[PDB]
């Protein structure tokens, strides 16, 4: 149970400007058909994250993709970059006919979709289910960095707000796929709720609980796997919004990504993490954390950000 009430808060930037951010296949989100909003990991766009795996895949399941790129490459504030999940759900929940959607996302997508879940109440009659691969809701404990690398950082202000608003449970029915080989979200072993990608009261899949303690994919496998195509699958199509145990076991343990994607798909999903880093390497870097939005202030007292340390709000 999520913390704050009553209004949205405000955006920080326009709404042409956030609109422009989003992108559905074939259609405007003003008039879409059973939209599925897919928001990007750290370093990338919507385009770079989806093009080789949930685009063409959430297709071939019957949905029209549809995904946000906040600039630039997801490597400004995490705030700000919620700004756009926000208006897109607000949009695509309208454009649809007032039906609820599901979330799909890679990475920081899954802490933008909580934090927007959590300090954003008019979204959560609006997302129908949560489908994060890889979610860094503790950040990772893997001299200036990017704006949200230092909110992803475990210990941070951001990752400490949302966990005492209460976003460290489920807001909406949650599936999280996650490895514990992960080698950018650490920790990620247990396979329990020390784990990064965990939610109280979620569908928690850690592919070595399922696959054996020696399976192994990455961040980027953990989006793009066959596995994760499987789990992904039984999430969306559920009657409960999560993913069920029936719908996966052994046989569907394959690493290599999804079967259903073209040969160039396949090597571009394989290749997902080297556009990434390079757009971090050349990205907007500082030697502080970003500070908290006024809506989440009240949660970090005490934390330090750029400004200096969190006080209490009136």
């Amino acid at each position: 149970m999520a913390l704050p009430s009553g209004s949205d808060p405000a955006f920080s930037q326009p709404k042409s400007v956030l609109d422009a951010g989003l992108t559905c296949q074939g259609a405007s989100p003003s008039s879409v058909s059973k939209p599925i909003l897919l928001v990007p990991g750290t370093g990338t766009t919507g385009p770079q994250s989806f093009d080789s795996n949930w685009i063409p895949l959430s297709t071939q399941l019957g949905y029209t993709p549809c995904w946000i790129s906040p600039p630039p490459f997801m490597l400004n504030d995490t705030q700000v970059n919620t700004e756009y999940m926000v208006n897109a759900i607000t949009a695509l929940y309208a454009g649809s006919g007032n039906n609820k959607l599901p979330v799909l996302t890679w990475s920081q997508g899954g802490l933008v979709a909580q934090w927007g879940l959590t300090f954003f109440p008019s979204i959560r009659s609006k997302v129908d289910r949560l489908m994060a691969f890889a979610p860094d809701y503790k950040g990772t404990v893997l001299a200036v960095s990017a704006p949200s690398v230092w909110q992803q950082t475990t210990g941070s202000a951001l990752t400490t707000a949302l966990r005492n608003a209460g976003g460290l449970t489920q807001i909406v029915p949650t599936t999280n796929l996650y490895s514990a080989t992960d080698e950018i979200v650490q920790p990620q072993v247990s396979n329990s709720p020390l784990d990064s990608s965990y939610l109280f009261n979620g569908k928690n899949v850690q592919a070595q609980a399922v696959c054996g303690p020696l399976f192994v994919i990455d961040h980027a496998g953990s989006l793009t796997s066959q596995f994760s195509y499987v789990v992904g699958r039984s999430a969306l199509r559920s009657t409960t919004g999560q993913a069920r145990s029936a719908d996966y076991g052994i046989t569907d343990c394959n690493p290599l990504p999804a079967n259903d994607l073209t040969p160039e798909q396949k090597v571009a999903a394989a290749a997902l993490l080297a556009p990434a880093a390079a757009a971090i390497v050349a990205g907007p870097k500082q030697n502080c954390e970003p500070d908290l939005m006024p809506y989440a202030r009240p949660f970090a007292v005490g934390k330090r950000t750029c400004s200096g340390i969190v006080t209490p709000l009136e």
